[PDB]
C-alpha cells in the first residue's frame, strides 16, 4: 500500500501541487458561497476540518465587499490560517457574464454600451440586433480570439488578486446552440481558451473544468488538472450515466487528473436538509463504486453557502480505508454494484434507487 492505486491496479502519481489525498475517510470537496456575508469563523472551522479542497462561488461577500473577487480573497486567506496547504480554487464563468466582480463590472445594462471593446467580446440575438442575454446576463463569445485573450487574462488575473491555488471553470459549451454549424471550431476555441489560462496562472496552480468529461470538452481537457460530475439534472443520474461516470472516472485517474464527483440532491426525484441527510448513503455509495486516487466527492442541495457545506452528514467522516479492488458488477447486465474498501463494503442497486455501506 505505498502508492495510491488506480481502479485497475495501475499507480496514480499526483502531481506536486495537488491537494491532499486519503482514503481514511471519503475524500471531500466543498463549493459554497453566499452573496451577502462572510464565513463567520466558526464556519470557517467546520469546513476545514473536512476538506483539503474546496471553491469559493461567483457572487461570494459581494454584497458586504463590493466585488465577489474580494470575498474569494478573504476566505482563501481565512482557510489558510488554519490549514496553510488547503488548496481554495476561484470561480469563473466561460459563458455568463456574470458582473459581480470587479472584472465583470462593465457588463450590465447600465454600462457596457460605455465599454465598447468589452461589448464587442459579447454575443449577439440576430432576432434583435441587440446583445444576447439570460435575464440580462451577457454571453461571452469564445469564437472571438479578442475575448480569449482578455477572459484567460482577467481569470488569471483574479487567481492571483484572490491568493487562489487556481481556478474552477463553469460552463464548456461556449453558446454552440446559437452557432451550430460552427460547433466543432467552439470546440477548439474552448480549448485554446484553456490552454491560455492554464499558461497566464504560472506553475503549481489548477485548473478544474466543470463537466470536462463530456465530448464538447474533449479540446479543454488535456489542459486541465481536473474535471467535475456536476450531476445538474436527472438524466445524469440515471443507472447508464452513473456507469458512464465510472468509466470516465477511471479515464480520468488513469491521465493522473482529479475527479470532483457532486451531487446536488436538488436533482433527486423526491425539506431539503432531512432529503440530504436521509439520501448520503445512496449517494456516497453511487461516488465509493468509482473512485479513484484524488477523486473527491462534493454533496448538498445546491452552490450557496446554506445548501449543506456546513451541515454534519456523518457517513462521510466514517473511516474508510483503501479499496481491496474495483467494484463489482454482481450480475453481468443487472444494476447491483459492490465494491470492498478496508473498512467498508458499499451495494448500490442504481436501477432502484437504493443502497446500504456497510461500515466495519
Amino acid at each position: 500500500g505505498q502508492h495510491y492505486l488506480n481502479s485497475d491496479g495501475s499507480r496514480f502519481v499526483p502531481k506536486d501541487f495537488y491537494p491532499k489525498f486519503s482514503w481514511d475517510t471519503t475524500p471531500m470537496y466543498y463549493m459554497f458561497g453566499d452573496t451577502t456575508r462572510l464565513l463567520e469563523p466558526e464556519e470557517v472551522e467546520f469546513i476545514a476540518e473536512r476538506t483539503d479542497f474546496l471553491c469559493i462561488e461567483k457572487s461570494h461577500g459581494r454584497t458586504p465587499l463590493g466585488a465577489a473577487e474580494l470575498g474569494a480573497k478573504h476566505e482563501a486567506a481565512a482557510f489558510k490560517k488554519i490549514k496553510p496547504d488547503m488548496k481554495v480554487l476561484f470561480y469563473f464563468n466561460s459563458a455568463y457574464a456574470w458582473p459581480f466582480t470587479s472584472y465583470n463590472q462593465a457588463f450590465t445594462r447600465n454600462k457596457i454600451d460605455e465599454h465598447p471593446k468589452l461589448k464587442s467580446f459579447l454575443i449577439v440575438d440576430p432576432k434583435t440586433a441587440e446583445l444576447a442575454h439570460r435575464r440580462n446576463v451577457f454571453f461571452f463569445d469564445v469564437l472571438n480570439p479578442e475575448l480569449r485573450e482578455w477572459w484567460s487574462t482577467t481569470v488569471a488575473k483574479g487567481v492571483a488578486e484572490s491568493g487562489c491555488d487556481g481556478a474552477f471553470i463553469a460552463q464548456m459549451h461556449g453558446f454552440a446552440w446559437l452557432r451550430a454549424d460552427k460547433s466543432e471550431d467552439v470546440q477548439k476555441a474552448m480549448g485554446e481558451m484553456m490552454a491560455l489560462l492554464k499558461r497566464k496562472m504560472g506553475p503549481d496552480k489548477i485548473l478544474l473544468g466543470n463537466n470536462a468529461n463530456q465530448d464538447i470538452a474533449k479540446d479543454a481537457f488535456p489542459v486541465m488538472d481536473a474535471s467535475m460530475f456536476e450531476h445538474y439534472n436527472e438524466k445524469l443520474l440515471s443507472k447508464e450515466s452513473l456507469l458512464q461516470d465510472w468509466d470516465d472516472m477511471l479515464r480520468i485517474a488513469q491521465a493522473g487528473k482529479m475527479s470532483i464527483f457532486r451531487i446536488g440532491v436538488e436533482s433527486d426525484p423526491r425539506d431539503q436538509p432531512v432529503l440530504a441527510k436521509e439520501r448520503a448513503e445512496y449517494y456516497l455509495a453511487c461516488y465509493l463504486i468509482g473512485a479513484q486516487p484524488y477523486s473527491y466527492f462534493q454533496y448538498g442541495w445546491g452552490w450557496t453557502l446554506s445548501s449543506g457545506s456546513l451541515h454534519e452528514f456523518p457517513e462521510l467522516r466514517k473511516a474508510l480505508g483503501p479499496p481491496k479492488g474495483a467494484y463489482d458488477r454482481t450480475t453481468p447486465d443487472g444494476w447491483e454494484f459492490t465494491r470492498e474498501f478496508e473498512h467498508a463494503s458499499v451495494w448500490v442497486n442504481t436501477e432502484t434507487g437504493n443502497a446500504k455501506i456497510t461500515w466495519r
